[PDB]
DNA sequence: TCGCG
DNA sequence: AATTCGCG
DNA sequence: TCGCG
DNA sequence: AATTCGCG
């Protein structure tokens, strides 16, 4: 849209990348616009950094590691700054995850289900594992403010609207996006406290209760609500967008070097 | 140990009952002690619960459903007290999580792996999934000030020490612990924030950073270090120890009722 | 190799 | 990765 | 039946 | 449920 950030687009829309290399391109994108910042992309980031990082805020937190090379490594990575005391700032982690053949199924009449004759496919559970990464990155940055976690969703199992896919012999399907036979994103709204699906969740809110005052850090969860697989453009341009409020609450900590180089 | 709660434990080991069975004998035990108090016991609590819990916290939480029927069965179901105002209490909730074939597999003999020729095999990542319910649980209780959550861990992807299990031609496996080819233990120790795994972390941290406060919930991790299974008595016993630090920091609002009923 | 996915 | 199916 | 596991 | 294996 606002001018290069829309050059960058098109580029990510013309090769498919994967949100890894888009996630590159974002650390890409953001060099361009902030020369005087330093960017830094990792595909890993381990337990002993995220234990360090417990244990800084407090002495009990942290203690823990059985496997000692203990690493993860969300399929988007992490992009960073580095702010005016030589530390690195995490602007952005994204994962990219895949549930529901249905549709692809259904499109080449291939019936499934134990007996054959199902032509839908009782939905399984697996991304609840998506959780894990979001618990690690957000102890990581429970110091922060802000919690860039973005998680694309694509498959079956992830509709938003109702979509009637046709399978060879000319016949159509009916498939209602708020089927539990199907729909697994309730399995995600913990993740971001039942707040909004496709948006930027990336600044943290602060509810209370009684004296107890608590933060709360929300994964923002993006979906294609129509089964169909994401645009590498707009998967890029949300990213930014993430990345950029990821700065804007970090500008206490990057003024100097963004107004003395 | 402390007399009654003794008969219950070895009723429990007596019949070698599951994690459901002996949460209910935990409610049987808890109405034994507080004859004053009403427990209920119940195997779902669903996502319109949760949703109405997050509300009451924050009008913008829990604004979302995308399959209405939506619940959330721990396999060790919720145990509740009724407080002072007639609102329920939970005061347990608890599950259990199997995986590593590996012992069983040595133990017979039987080779594993793509070629059939590995002794182990390699680990993979499903117990990430009971990170989901642990989110649930936590919101469902983020105005509390205890989060009585229990997971139990068994199978050789579970290993806290160094066992050596032997094959029927005589020959033995060195088992170490702390190799990332089996050990799993790291994939949830971001849901206690570090701290030690076989004990009760009932009762919320409440670290700080800023201005910022804020509360943390973390849930108990119990396993069966040497790979074998876990006995019925000692689940038992630590579920009533869990449960009756979860009634110690609710007693605010049990006082009336337990002293006059 | 180890370990994450 | 992320699936297939079982249990109510 | 729907939906969790 | 919780597995098998692929990728570095
Ligand atoms: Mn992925
Ligand atoms: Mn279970």
């Amino acid at each position: 849209s606002q001018g290069v950030i829309g050059i960058f687009g098109d580029y990510a829309k013309a090769h498919d990348l994967a949100v890894g290399e888009v996630s590159k391109l974002v650390k890409k994108a953001l060099s361009n616009e902030y020369p005087q910042l330093s960017f830094r992309y990792r595909d890993s980031i381990k337990k002993t950094e995220i234990n360090e990082a417990l244990k800084k805020i407090d002495p009990d937190l942290g203690g823990t590691l059985f496997v000692s090379n203990s690493s993860i490594k969300p399929d988007g990575g992490i992009v960073e700054v580095k702010d005016d005391y030589g530390e690195w700032r995490v602007v952005l982690v994204a994962e990219a995850k895949h549930q529901g053949k249905d549709i692809i199924n259904i499109r080449n009449g291939l019936l499934v289900g134990k007996r054959g004759d199902q032509d839908l496919m009782a939905a399984g559970n697996a991304i609840e594992r998506s959780h894990k990464n979001i618990s690690e990155i957000a102890n990581f940055m429970l110091s922060e403010s802000h919690f860039p976690y973005v998680l694309f969703l694509e498959g079956s199992n992830f509709l938003t609207e109702n979509i009637s896919i046709t399978r060879p012999d000319g016949r159509v399907v009916n498939l209602e996006y708020n089927s539990g036979i199907l729909n697994r994103l309730d399995r995600l709204t913990a993740a971001n406290y039942g707040m909004p699906i496709n948006s930027n969740l990336c600044i943290n809110k602060f509810v209370n209760h009684k004296d107890k005052s608590i933060m709360l850090q929300a994964a923002s969860i993006y979906t294609q609500g129509d089964g169909r697989e994401w645009d590498s453009k707009i998967m890029f341009e949300i990213m930014f967008d993430i990345s950029t409020t990821s700065l804007r609450v970090l500008g206490r900590d990057l003024f100097e070097q963004l107004t003395s180089k």
